[PDB]
This record gives C-alpha cells, sequence and structure tokens, in this order.
C-alpha cells in the first residue's frame, strides 16, 4: 500500500509515534517519505547482504528475520515480511525499539541526511490530525 502524506501521519499518530522519544510526527513522516516513498512494500538490499523492509526500511541484520542474513539478530522478533503489510503496526512497534536503541532517529540514513535539521513540521501541514 502506498500511503498518502496525511493518511500516514494520522496512522502513525494513532500508533503513538507523535513525540515518541521526543521526535515530533513530522520527523516520522519525513523519514517514511525518503526511506520508502510511503510504500509499505519497499525492499532494498545492502552491500553487506542484509535487506531493508517496509515503510521505515527496517534492516534484517539486527531487527527482523528474513532467513537469508546469516549471523543476524532478530531484535524485533518478527519475520521481515511482516513489515511489508498494509497495516503499519509491526513497523511502528519495531521502529519504537530502534529509536530507543541509543542513536535515536540517526539510525535512519535518509532521516539524518534529508530530514534532520529541516522544517519537518511542513510534512504534516494541512493535515487533519
Ligand atoms: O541499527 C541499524 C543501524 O544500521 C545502519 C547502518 O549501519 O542502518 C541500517 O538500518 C536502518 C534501520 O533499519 C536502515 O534504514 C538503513 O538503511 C540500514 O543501513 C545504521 O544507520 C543504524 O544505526
Amino acid at each position: 500500500k502506498v500511503f498518502g502524506r496525511c493518511e500516514l501521519a494520522a496512522a502513525m499518530k494513532r500508533h503513538g509515534l507523535d513525540n515518541y522519544r521526543g521526535y515530533s510526527l513530522g520527523n516520522w513522516v519525513c523519514a517514511a517519505k525518503f526511506e520508502s516513498n510511503f510504500n509499505t512494500q519497499a525492499t532494498n538490499r545492502n552491500t553487506d547482504g542484509s535487506t531493508d523492509y517496509g515503510i521505515l526500511q527496517i534492516n534484517s541484520r539486527w531487527w527482523c528475520n528474513d532467513g537469508r542474513t546469516p549471523g543476524s539478530r532478530n531484535l524485533c522478533n518478527i519475520p521481515c515480511s511482516a513489515l511489508l503489510s498494509s497495516d503499519i503496526t509491526a513497523s511502528v512497534n519495531c521502529a519504537k525499539k530502534i529509536v530507543s536503541d541509543g542513536n535515536g532517529m540517526n539510525a535512519w540514513v535518509a532521516w539524518r541526511n534529508r530530514c534532520k535539521g529541516t522544517d519537518v513540521q511542513a510534512w504534516i501541514r494541512g493535515c487533519r490530525l
């Protein structure tokens, strides 16, 4: 499913992401936009053999199991495929653990390079939340 900007903001808000660990909703929407273009079915393989899954591009080396990333952990205890569902619940709960890991949202490369330090509030402007 390819979410609409406001549609996703509302979904994330309902799942308790707004202000989660101090990160305003705009940050999460901005991260999703540049990580997957709001597409829950996005997948991208990295040089190390791991693969990123879903709307927030959760990595298989540490957060989920895809059965093909040897020596990897499954910190979120979920099959990576679960992160490609139209229901973002799985992705959200896993993202909550990732952002509490220590480096915050810096874990998401696109957020660090394209959202961090910008007017992220613009990502939810005009939306009915
Ligand atoms: O804990 C994940 C850790 O790995 C890095 C790369 O070193 O990012 C990977 O995981 C992210 C979250 O799942 C992906 O968005 C990213 O594309 C992937 O390389 C670090 O940025 C992050 O701290």
